């Protein structure tokens, strides 16, 4: 079943910064801590096999309960401090204040973001504008989640430079069958995404990119196979430019990890793949 939402799922942001590095087979590791008054702590570790650089990041969250404030700071990964505020109002619920702040000393600089989450009978608005960042940007994401059907856009609004940069469209519909996903660009990028259950304990997926300007189509098929919730097989590939796989795994007890690898024109066996294994344990005290 559908746990998670999605209405949101239609479309998200990645955040992908433009990072370097080298080496293949990453290694990560994340684990959850708890403190005096329900605290949320996040530690990341990421460590290279070949190469030798490891990182470690930390995440401190202090709350107390719904309606308040809550203080999250800490040390996040590039050497960068990490400051966010979110508040939530109990008494006619239906607003959510959030304030993520950044600082990067080394070399870096500071960024001020604020977003709001608003839902409404059938409809959610968000607001983001980012300030203290060399130029005030106000941008709105609306989502809407319904029974059978989903819709989600974003726009991004500038006051200093007036005039909106890129618009992001996207809708679709599930169902009891197939599931309907539609996303386009305000890029003139058409994009299509479509899933279908092939048999019992196995599903695949079926993507396409358009980009208004050539004749070129990017085809994709993707392939999940489940057969149990012990573990869970998940592998996307491109026409012919990207092949990844990924799998999921947990053993008897509570220990679970998740172990993926990535090919690049199926033909970097030669001496170049890449591998990713990411391992989640719970703090059971």
């Amino acid at each position: 079943m559908a746990v998670p939402p999605t209405y949101a799922d239609l479309g998200k942001s990645a955040r992908d910064v433009f990072t370097k590095g080298y080496g293949f087979g990453l290694i990560k590791l994340d684990l959850k801590t708890k403190s005096e008054n329900g605290l949320e702590f996040t530690s990341s570790g990421s460590a290279n096999t070949e190469t030798t650089k490891v990182t470690g990041s930390l995440e401190t969250k202090y709350r107390w309960t719904e309606y308040g404030l809550t203080f999250t700071e800490k040390w996040n990964t590039d050497n960068t401090l990490g400051t966010e505020i979110t508040v939530e109002d109990q008494l006619a619920r239906g607003l959510k204040l959030t304030f993520d702040s950044s600082f990067s000393p080394n070399t870096g600089k500071k960024n001020a973001k604020i977003k709001t989450g608003y839902k409404r009978e059938h409809i959610n608005l968000g607001c983001d504008m980012d300030f203290d960042i060399a130029g005030p940007s106000i941008r709105g994401a609306l989502v809407l989640g319904y029974e059978g059907w989903l819709a989600g856009y974003q726009m991004n609004f500038e006051t200093a430079k007036s005039r909106v940069t890129q618009s992001n469209f996207a809708v679709g519909y599930k169902t009891d069958e197939f599931q309907l996903h539609t996303n386009v660009n305000d890029g003139t990028e058409f994009g299509g995404s479509i899933y279908q259950k092939v048999n019992k304990k196995l599903e695949t997926a079926v993507n396409l990119a358009w980009t208004a300007g050539n004749s070129n189509t990017r085809f994709g098929i993707a392939a999940k196979y489940q057969i149990d919730p012990d573990a869970c097989f998940s592998a996307k590939v491109n026409n012919s430019s990207l092949i990844g796989l990924g799998y999921t795994q947990t053993l008897k007890p509570g220990i679970k990890l998740t172990l993926s690898a990535l090919l690049d024109g199926k033909n970097v066996n030669a001496g170049g793949h890449k591998l990713g294994l990411g391992l989640e344990f719970q703090a059971l005290e």
